[PDB]
């Protein structure tokens, strides 16, 4: 490569819009990455909300350190952070607090084009989207294809919880076997788009609609659909969809798959573990979701559930994989940040 | 037979639109909201903690049907550009959670408009305020803007003015232990209304929180007026609530004459139960409020005595209940 | 009329003899669990997950009456020692969970004893597995011992079946996401069946878990047998799951005439819909399966097709209307 | 370093084993349960409500090891049946539920047994009731079987005694919001000890319950013998609970006063806090009892005044903390 990464002693400054479950937790883990800082929180509240809720925080436990509000933002461990309330990224001045790269994490402005607002005299540089950002834009799973970077790139997106998930069991299968098509069923934590009791849901869908945390939920997901733009040899082999339950966080996703080579269960466990890394994760164990709360992988492959079917001579295969929604996508985020903030040019 | 408009097709809206199709002489012609109408109709249709729809529900233009009858829809922000005469409405169910003043339920009433309002909440001190079967006899019917209380007071109410009547109360705290309702989070984030504990997920955590209910009892009953005051837990399950209140009385009791006085003022808002029950046993009764005899507490120590008086109620059903119940008598007179 | 009597007053238990109070040939005479009758009594009039009983229960001396009809209960550990026959009981619901075999469901057969037994449960190869409407005719009366499969066998089975009748199935996997169940725990604890999952709190995790529905299918449709397997996910909802099934099929498909197949198929224990349901709108129905169209996926890649058709059930309504059904057939003939 | 014993290694058994790997004078060599040691590693691994164990776990024959540490287990159904003395063991927690009385925790003691046993409950009006950093004076080290008291006790009895102290109870009635327990079916069902409430889904009601704590509190402070009363709802969080006390004072007060003197009476045990938490901040923590500033009352109607006043606690790691200083003294006096 001639991509001549920054060392961690040469500190980026970084914003983050829409300070939520993604937003928060993408600050604390920036807490132990050297050569990241966050200088400004942009979201729609006051500061002792947002400092409050920084502090506390119900599945993801107590910040590991002093919080405290002052004037204009917030202090964490003695350092002031400063926080705005401005609902339209094109206003955001970011500049003024160094601000090169933004975390845009609002689920609001989840495009090329939304996202782009950010970028602006006295704005800021570069956006890496907490999300699905459309097909124009470069879609990273950190450990799979974060190689595809150049650091030119103006708008980013560290795609989906479910597809960080996905991408590393997928390409196993792929490197190992050769993949011919699947479908995938996540089952996964309820999240803020979902109404905490029966109510008109703003986005027009009549499941989301419903309790979040009272029923088991039916919902669309793009994470099999769009695993082409991480993953370009599955390109339109994998559909899929998820059943949202009452957890708070922590999710699972299963693949079921037609492979080329014929295979074992021992053998496709092995290649999993082969593949595993500080991304893909390996367990034996017989967890469950609660075990896999606050996990730094991004995607945690359970041995115990694989499945060989083989009738009349034709096979499907059957792959899980453990994944927090929220720290397990965070972490990935994350890396994929400091990764850009290093090579960005 | 009184034509009724609902603005807010919420959790009370839709639970009052139900109990109204078994109450003759009033029915609801015109729905407004923030939706289309097969959102709403769904809505209508499928209910996680009461239960599927008593009957057919059939999206239309600009509306639905509701067992072969009409009822148009609107998706207009402002109570003051609502049309409510256009579909006969002389009065409004205003349970949107964002109209509950004076003030602001007068914006429905206007030329084009409509003559009355019930708030689906408390609607300060200006305003009657009514727990149905305690003081609905305050009403003369030549009101233009009416409260019907909070949930929690119609559940208090009842076994407040039968502790007053009896014994008479000098002092108390009222402790509710109440289900999560939709001005909570699903999951932590920022609270529109600046509340760092409604903040919180709801279906994960007990959380204090505030309630007015105790403080505010002397619109409902005189002569309790500034005696009382509360706060609320706030609890994981998704309807059904109850409540506590720990009391001074003027005269001496034992447990059996105050679980005697409570069955001797029983209604139809207020039950009776002996029956070890839990919340769930409550969901979609027709009871404002439904005193449990088996958590009754007289405790005597040195001379001094504490009562404990305890009471169920569905913060859902429980009020619509007593909302349709006062929304049926006011349109009468 | 014929006399039932129902062993382990449980979930199934409890909601067969609420489901028989609407079956005119059929009466409920004796119960048989490990408890007093108040209890019994008490479980029966109040319901979590499937609402208040639909009558009057009154404990008595030793049992309780229902609408004013006595019903006994005894408390007898061992199936052997139930004296059955003195209350007219020729067949008994086996719904404890701990006598699911042909061995031990026999017990109820001795004299003094019952005729027949109906396991609610998977009860081993050698006992005829049945599926209302979709194998009750194996049947012939001579049985002694049967089994009502499981939930999950009950919701797989008609949609399966209309899969092979249609299109036949080459191969398939099942995921059932399911209710927590009795045989969870409800906080961190040692699982008395050595389960390491089903030792964890239930109702704060997914769960995953075994299932034999997919694999023992072909005691149901004799021509799946070997073809489908599976497993489950258990999630916290306390009733109310549904089963996905992903196959390969013989002939070619659309989405279309797949879910037209599933409407043709549907009678009353398999039920279709089109509306965009969730898991609290299926509690109490009467279908064995509910049948979803918009979960529908017919996915061809490079001239090869996988079929993914998904059907809700109540684990307990659904089952136990399949069960009584099945019970009343196997009491006429 | 005093070895220990744990009968029932449940929520309070195994928290009480995490625990004492951070206590330097204590080392536990012996569990006793109904089970497996494969169950009981992979509970002490994976823990749903408090976290994975921090420390490697691996199963053996007879037992497993921790960071290498061989604990031994067994699978004896009866007390009396248990040689303690063969592992070193000199004191049990008795964390089972099933022997909380002297004569049925007596049963660890004999020969080839323990010397002492601390009951993770109460265990009625003969055996010494400690509430560390409250009463914890009372022990003189000669006792055979003591009682930790119960979660709510814990939780209650620091919040009481600076009522006390300062202003002095003249009567109370007490409401602790409390998580569902193990005692509890998960889903409608026959309960075995016969209670119509604990019968019920837990997880899906609020459920009313009796609690001992307050009527027994004359058993830590005996200068409240016969003042205080009250009960529960048990409600859908797996742990976490929270303790409210309404109370008649012989002093007048103010909120700030009460507030004050909770703050000046804080420690170890008894944390005090500002900040409006809720449940699930609680869970995992180490003080017995925390006093929360926000949600107290002081209400006065025509010259007589009702104080209420609010704690937190994790009746999980808030009591096991309280259990685990408790039992650290005892086998120091001992
Ligand atoms: N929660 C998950 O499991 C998860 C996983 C991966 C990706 N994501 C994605 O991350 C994004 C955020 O998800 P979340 O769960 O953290 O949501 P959230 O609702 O918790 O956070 C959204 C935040 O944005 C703020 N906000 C909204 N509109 C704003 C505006 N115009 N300007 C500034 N701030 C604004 C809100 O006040 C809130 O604090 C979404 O794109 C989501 O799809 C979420
Ligand atoms: N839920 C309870 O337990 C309960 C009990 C008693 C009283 N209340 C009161 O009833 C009211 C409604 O509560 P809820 O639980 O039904 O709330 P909800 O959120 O379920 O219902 C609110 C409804 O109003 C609609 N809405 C919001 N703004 C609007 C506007 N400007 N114009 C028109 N429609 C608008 C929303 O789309 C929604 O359908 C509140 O005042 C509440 O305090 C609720
Ligand atoms: N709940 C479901 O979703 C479901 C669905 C289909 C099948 N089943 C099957 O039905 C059976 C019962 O399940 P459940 O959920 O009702 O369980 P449950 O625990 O609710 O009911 C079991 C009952 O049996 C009683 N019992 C136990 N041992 C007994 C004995 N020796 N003699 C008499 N009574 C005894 C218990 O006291 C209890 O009342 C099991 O075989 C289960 O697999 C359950
Ligand atoms: N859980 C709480 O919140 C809490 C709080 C304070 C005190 N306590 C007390 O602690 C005790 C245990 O409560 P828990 O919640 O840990 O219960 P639990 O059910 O989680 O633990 C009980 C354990 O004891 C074992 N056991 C049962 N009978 C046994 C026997 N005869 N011999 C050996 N082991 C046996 C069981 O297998 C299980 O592992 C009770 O006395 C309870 O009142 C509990
Ligand atoms: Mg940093
Ligand atoms: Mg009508
Ligand atoms: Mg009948
Ligand atoms: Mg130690």
């Amino acid at each position: 490569s001639g991509l001549v990464p920054r060392g961690s002693h040469m500190v980026v400054k970084v914003g983050i819009n829409g300070f939520g479950r993604i937003g928060r937790l993408a600050f604390r883990r920036i807490q132990n990455v050297e050569g990241v800082e966050v200088t400004r929180i942009n979201d729609l509240t006051d500061p002792n909300m947002l400092a409050h809720l920084l502090k506390y925080d119900t599945t993801q436990g107590r910040f590991d350190g002093t919080v405290e509000v002052k004037e204009g933002g917030f202090e964490v461990n003695g350092q002031f952070v400063k926080v705005s309330a401005e609902r339209e990224p094109a206003n955001i001045d970011w500049a003024t607090d160094g601000v090169e790269i933004v975390l845009e994490a609002t689920g609001f402005f989840a495009s090329k084009e939304k996202a782009e607002q950010h970028i602006h005299e006295n704005g800021a540089k570069k956006v890496v989207i907490t999300a699905p950002g459309g097909n124009d834009v470069k879609t990273v799973v950190f450990n799979t294809n974060h190689d595809i970077l150049d650091g030119t790139e103006t708008v980013i997106s560290g795609a989906s919880c479910t597809t960080n998930c996905l991408a590393p069991m997928a390409k196993a299968l792929q490197d190992n076997f050769g993949v011919k098509q699947g479908l995938m069923t996540t089952i996964h934590a309820y999240t803020g788009d979902q109404m905490i009791l029966d109510g008109p849901h703003r986005g027009g869908d009549l499941r989301r609609a419903r309790a979040g945390a009272a029923n088991i939920v039916p919902n669309s997901t793009g994470a099999a659909k769009a695993i082409g733009l991480v993953i370009p040899e599955l390109n339109g082999k994998l559909d899929g969809a998820a059943q949202r339950v009452p957890v708070p966080t922590g999710s699972v996703t299963e693949l079921v798959a037609t492979l080329e080579k014929d295979v074992t269960v021992e053998e496709v466990n092995a290649a999993m573990k082969a593949a595993a890394n500080d991304s893909y994760g390996y367990t034996e164990d017989p967890i469950v979701s609660s075990d896999i709360v606050g996990i730094s992988y991004g995607s945690l492959f359970d041995a115990t559930q694989t499945k060989v079917q083989t009738v009349d001579g034709n096979t499907l295969v059957k792959v899980v994989s453990w994944y927090d929604n929220e720290m397990s996508y965070t972490s990935q985020l994350v890396r994929t940040l400091e990764y850009f903030a290093k090579i960005a040019k």
